[PDB]
């Protein structure tokens, strides 16, 4: 589709690992969210840990929503929402002057799209989408 910073690519890679490893048939926004925080170094990760959301807090909440665990493996795909989040991320990048989607942009897109599991996770963990957007922007 578009271009991703190495780190964003890692976020999406981690999203897939998280999906696979949590044994979910699809990579959903929650997995992107996990990838964002797991990637660890990108603005998205920094924004998330600044928001008080470590991999574990998120991990736990994500599993509390989607449970586990029937791993299977057959190459999984993005949930429609995740696809949209990734589309949005491209827009977030564009709007921030970038031709490459970076972590901040996947997060911002995930926050803009703001529906689906990742969003509910943020909500469930006391982070409003706007506080989250606010933190990313601050970090930029």
């Amino acid at each position: 589709f578009g271009r991703f910073t190495e780190r964003a690519q890692k976020v999406l890679a981690l999203a897939q690992e998280e999906a696979l490893r949590l044994g979910h048939n699809n990579i959903g926004t929650e997995h992107i969210l996990l990838g964002l925080v797991r990637e660890g170094e990108g603005i998205a990760a920094k924004a998330l840990q600044a928001l008080g959301l470590g991999s574990e807090k998120i991990q736990k909440e994500v599993e509390s929503l989607i449970g586990r665990g029937q791993e299977m493996s057959q190459t999984i795909h993005y949930t429609p929402r995740a696809k949209k989040v990734i589309e949005l991320s491209m827009d977030e990048a564009r709007k921030l002057g970038h031709s490459y989607v970076g972590t901040e942009h996947i997060l911002l897109g995930l926050i803009r799209e703001g529906e689906g599991v990742a969003a509910r996770v943020l909500n469930n963990l006391g982070v409003s989408l706007n506080k989250a957007r606010q933190q990313v922007l601050q970090l930029l």
